[PDB]
RNA sequence: UCCCCACGCGUGUGGGGAU
């Protein structure tokens, strides 16, 4: 079979003062969402992954057992945690979505930076997307992607991470590499809620 | 274009950034 993956829908209380604090700030977010997994994280076995759906829903990938019992009471309606083993073959066409920090270190300076126009943007992700052992599927038109919102995260411990949200489609090139590529995540800013590639037929 | 790790991929590549 293929390693076991779980995804947790949260859907957060406006009404609790965490829950507020934790969707205003992804540094905060990442601090509660990891006590989940915490003894996982220790030990070298986890991957935590989220992304903050556009009351607010949250999408958290591990590629170990949660225990949501971790969060404080009235802080989210947690959904039963699902686990599931991506069975990828070659050819297989999907549906993704991924909130990414498109990005490159420069060569000059050592510090990696976002990559500034769209068409870097798209480049990136196609880039990513056939190292991963995937590619995006084409039209007449051109690629199959779309980016649905392009904004900065305030990260505080204030620092600006740019978010770019990509929904498209993609087919599968090589099992093996694909698979590693959604349990690892795609690009920077994973700790803030980037990164998470979701595939669906 | 904030910090850190790896490198005889540097008009950079890959990885990390709770307790």
């Amino acid at each position: 079979g293929t390693g076991a993956m779980w995804l947790t829908k949260l859907v957060l209380n406006p009404a609790s003062r965490a829950a507020r604090r934790d969707l205003a700030n992804p540094y905060e977010m990442h601090r509660t969402l990891s006590k989940a997994v915490s003894r996982a994280l220790e030990e070298g076995r986890e991957r935590l992954l989220w992304r903050l759906e556009p009351p607010p829903v949250v999408l958290v990938q591990t590629l170990t057992e949660p225990d949501w019992s971790v969060l404080d009471e009235g802080y989210a309606q947690v959904f039963p945690p699902k686990p599931f083993h991506p069975a990828l073959k070659p050819g297989q066409r999907l549906r993704f979505r991924l909130r990414a920090n498109p990005a490159k270190r420069l060569a000059a300076t050592g510090k990696r930076v976002a990559l500034k126009t769209p068409a870097e943007k798209v480049a990136w992700l196609e880039r990513r997307l056939e190292e991963g052992g995937f590619r995006l599927l084409e039209g007449e038109r051109g690629p199959w992607v779309q980016i649905l919102q392009d904004t900065f995260l305030e990260v505080r411990r204030l620092l600006q991470v740019q978010a770019v949200l990509f929904e498209g489609r993609l087919e599968v090139v090589d099992p093996e590499r694909a698979l590693a590529t959604l349990r690892r995540g795609v690009g920077p800013g994973k700790a803030l809620g980037l990164g998470l590639l979701s595939v669906a037929p």
